[PDB]
């Protein structure tokens, strides 16, 4: 039990994994016997979702629900917990990037991105505690980023909410450890998505800047998340808690590569 | 020597909510290096005391009523103190609130609240007096954390969110605008004696013997200890230090603690 990665007959809502890093780790929890759950912003996106989820033979519960909208999560954590089950693996998935110079980022954008990264992760955790704090097991894997530790130009808005997620894990940990509930979080390094896929063409500036950041020399598939994600979901985890596990291919370790 | 150069002579300072505590010792320090000294809070009955104390020190601070989450009202408030003081040089986020609730009965619109202050109004501060400073390629912006920024507590969810979401927007802040000159540097107070924890050291309170067990130093921090790393990061000596949480806990975090 000890040495138990399986998630069999565990409840698992991953918010925003309709595509991605989030469905490739609800992809990897079902595969480990999770009875998976996932919501996303519109019916077009979960419709996609739901797609893909069957066409890997999982039965995925889909679920439209913005996670800034208090009332609207409580009601879809109470749907979860009727038709599924009472949820035991959280993972705050859904977030947004927005590049905007920080002197000329309109007000109303800083605050919606923390809302999303930040505060959500803060709701989605506060509608998942009561049940997990009954049944005293439980597991919130916030995903944080490079940005939980490391700035970069544009992305200000995005750091602030990720150096705050980093913390509200430590936090969630601090208050809720006792109940035995596990709250880390993943911190992906550069994922090669579909979307950067053109950067790594003939040679490529951006791609020869990676891969000499990277020990590893490479771009991390999102599948290079699943394990570390089912790691923390899983109850060989249990005395891991607070804790970001990097996830970057040796970037945070590594000053660099240089001439 | 401009190298050990810890004057801020001539330089215009803000500190936000420096109406008393941490932020007053702050600017009435800012002040006795010779910095022309503002400050700002929320309500005109907390400026009017702050500027009878800054007074009562000898000190022409430049109060103003701003509510720090008021873009407007900062921007304002900005050119204001570019007209009558001028462009500033130092930026304190200092503004800021504790609110002590269990995270799963914590109301949204709190958890909100502590986030727009704490982590949401250093940026909109920061916002308005980057321009100035990237123009003159000259500043300084000090985002007071707290130990928070590194460990969680109970009830503190939020707060502790705020403050670890500061010690990014600091290390962003130096990322983004240090080729400017400008650097953007944190402080990190450990536990302050304040005049509200007075009752705590009366007569072996089990809180103090915690703190001391927990700090080497074996004491309270009185808020003037801030003072000196403050002015420190505000001084030209500190030029090449950029995107660093200063913290003055008295060795806390660097403490596994006293154990029997
Ligand atoms: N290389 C990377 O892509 C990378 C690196 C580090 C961290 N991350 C983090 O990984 C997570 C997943 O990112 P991703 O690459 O899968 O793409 P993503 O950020 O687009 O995924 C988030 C998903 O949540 C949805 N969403 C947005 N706002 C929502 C809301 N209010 N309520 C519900 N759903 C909402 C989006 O439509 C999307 O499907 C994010 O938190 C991101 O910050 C990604
Ligand atoms: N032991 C401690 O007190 C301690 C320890 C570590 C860090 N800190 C941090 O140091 C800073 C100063 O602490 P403090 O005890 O001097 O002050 P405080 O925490 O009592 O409040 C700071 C000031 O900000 C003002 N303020 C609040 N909201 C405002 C708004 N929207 N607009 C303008 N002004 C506003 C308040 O009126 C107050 O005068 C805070 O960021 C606090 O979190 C304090």
């Amino acid at each position: 039990q000890f040495l138990n990665f399986s998630l069999e007959g565990k409840v698992a809502l991953v918010t925003g994994a309709s595509y991605g890093i989030g469905f490739a780790i609800a992809s990897a929890f079902a595969e480990q016997g999770a009875k998976v759950c996932f919501n996303d912003i519109n019916q077009e996106l979960v419709d996609k979702g739901m797609a893909a989820y069957a066409a890997k033979g999982i039965k995925a519960h889909g679920y439209v629900c913005d996670v800034t909208d208090e009332p609207a999560v409580q009601a879809m954590v109470a749907t979860i917990a009727k038709e599924v089950g009472t949820i035991d693996i959280l993972v705050n998935n859904a977030g947004i990037i927005r590049r905007v110079p920080m002197h000329e980022m309109d007000a109303a954008d800083f605050r919606r991105v923390i809302d999303i990264d930040l505060n959500a992760p803060f709701i989605v955790a506060k509608a998942v505690l009561p049940a997990m704090m009954e049944k005293r097991a439980g597991k919130i894997i916030n995903i944080c980023s490079m940005m939980s530790e490391l700035g970069r130009e544009t992305v200000s808005a995005y750091a602030a909410a990720k150096g705050g997620l980093k913390m509200l894990t430590r936090n969630i940990c601090s208050e809720y450890g006792e109940y035995n509930i596990q709250c880390n979080g993943i911190g992906p390094g550069y994922i090669a998505t579909p979307q950067t896929a053109p950067l790594r063409e003939p040679r490529h500036p951006f791609d020869s800047f990676i891969c000499a950041k990277t020990p590893a020399g490479r771009w991390l598939d999102p599948e290079e998340l699943t394990g570390p994600a089912v790691f923390l979901a899983s109850e060989a985890s249990n005395a891991v808690n607070g804790h970001i596990l990097y996830v970057d291919g040796g970037i945070l370790a590594y000053i660099g590569k240089q001439p």
